[PDB]
């Protein structure tokens, strides 16, 4: 009568913790969304087959309508699991589900795993000078999102690293690109004219974290808006004051022009 | 040929990935360093239980300044792994060691594991209003460092959410608790006097997280301050506007006063 979030990681279905997969080997059901995010490198199949389990893909609105009709009801008297990509409560609206679970007299228990947020760390820049993280959300008919504009102008004031997670379409099979954000962010500028985001910004771009060669690269907006990242997800970067040994490590290993080192 | 950057995970053995645990296994040289942080849920022997292989542990001494004799050396000639509790470079220093590697023609690969940075996300609070993070420091002698107080002022300011590493000696083992954490910061704001934390600042509590049963408490400093969070390690929060979203999971699930409901949203 259990029910527990457990993360896949963020590449394929080995970036579970050892102990979110002993966990779910001995589940009665599982349950699974992949939506809030893209595990690029495996597929249902073979998280299932590791897990020795048929899995319940299930879709946005399941999860934000009827969670407390398709699996708590199983919850009540089974031990049931609730898989997601990267980490559960990270950049979701997942961690409301255990206020529904408590109020169904439900216990639940997270197992975490590895997060984008947290992977960022493999592109050099210091995981805590990042401030505030905002969504590059796509515009859809006349409505066009620009909050995440502002974000990046407060932190880089503070000069802080900020944090772009980027837009999803799961249903559509859409997942917006590096390239796709930062056409995005220079219509928002040459429509605020904040001198935020431009041609000569430095940008970092990860790609893929999670598989043994994720894209790493920095570089200037003018030099790799049109870039080849590889395929999503991708996360993109807006860096603030870089400390030294930042930017030597963008340079070996994004690639980063020298001009950045001083 | 190649170097593994394997992250340990939050707790305790079994916080390391599949991902993690296979290739480790198929290193012929498993290395660890346990002075960054440690792994309080478990022990070097169930670690190396699991691993399947000897673990040398290496010192800070051993790292920042032998890295290239000890493990480089074998890295060239075979698949070395070097494990690290958390997620490989979120501490603020191990990135450097990738440009080691590069130089000297040694591949080095990083497999992921769980952060407290993103485990946070057990609060309920949301993590993109975290902003600049900090450490909480002892002072000691003549030194009396107030830095992490200025950090919650400019992010509490803005809405943000700051979260806040209490200070660890790892060789000796010791851990600065919330509650001193707590007793501190109201003296800094004796010096300070900014209104940034005092007996009114909600903030929680994260205890354990990894483990199955964390815990997760909301609350004044007034009431807190003197609470037993259990064992370490212990990171503090000092949240800033809640979103009505994140009050209803304080209250719902860290135990928070229903105040927080109307006072802090
Ligand atoms: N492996 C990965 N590599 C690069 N970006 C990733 C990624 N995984 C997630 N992202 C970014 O995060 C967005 C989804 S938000 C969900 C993040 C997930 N809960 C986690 O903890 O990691 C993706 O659209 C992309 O912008």
């Amino acid at each position: 009568m259990v029910l527990y979030f457990i993360g896949l990681g963020l590449y394929d279905e080995r970036d579970i913790t050892v102990k979110g997969l002993e966990i779910a080997k001995k589940c009665d059901y599982v349950f699974a969304e992949f939506y809030t995010s893209l595990m690029a490198g495996t597929t249902l199949g073979r998280i299932q087959k590791l897990i020795g389990k048929e899995i319940r893909v299930l879709s946005r609105e399941d999860v934000e309508l009827n969670f407390e009709n398709i699996v708590m009801p199983l919850a009540k008297e089974n031990d049931v699991a609730f898989l997601t990509p990267g980490d559960p409560l990270v950049a979701t609206t997942h961690a409301e589900l255990r206020i529904r679970a408590k109020r169904a007299g439900v216990e639940s228990y997270v197992i975490h795993a590895p997060s984008i947020y947290s992977a960022v760390g493999i592109t050099g820049l210091h995981i805590y000078k990042f401030g505030k993280s905002a969504t590059v959300a796509y515009p859809e008919g006349n409505w066009f999102p620009t909050s995440y504009y502002d974000v990046i102008k407060e932190n880089a004031e503070r000069g802080l690293h900020t944090l772009l997670f980027l837009d999803i379409k799961a249903e559509k099979r859409m997942y917006m690109t590096a390239n796709e954000a930062m056409e995005l962010l220079l219509k928002v500028e040459d429509m605020k004219k904040g001198g935020v985001f431009t041609d000569d910004t430095l940008v970092v771009v990860l790609a893929r974290a999670g598989s043994l060669n994720p894209t790493i690269r920095a570089g200037y907006v003018k030099d790799l808006i049109r870039e080849d990242f590889g395929d999503p997800p991708h996360i993109l970067i807006v860096p603030g004051k870089l400390h030294i040994v930042e930017a030597e490590y963008l340079v070996e290993i994004a690639g980063a022009p020298r001009e950045i080192l001083r």
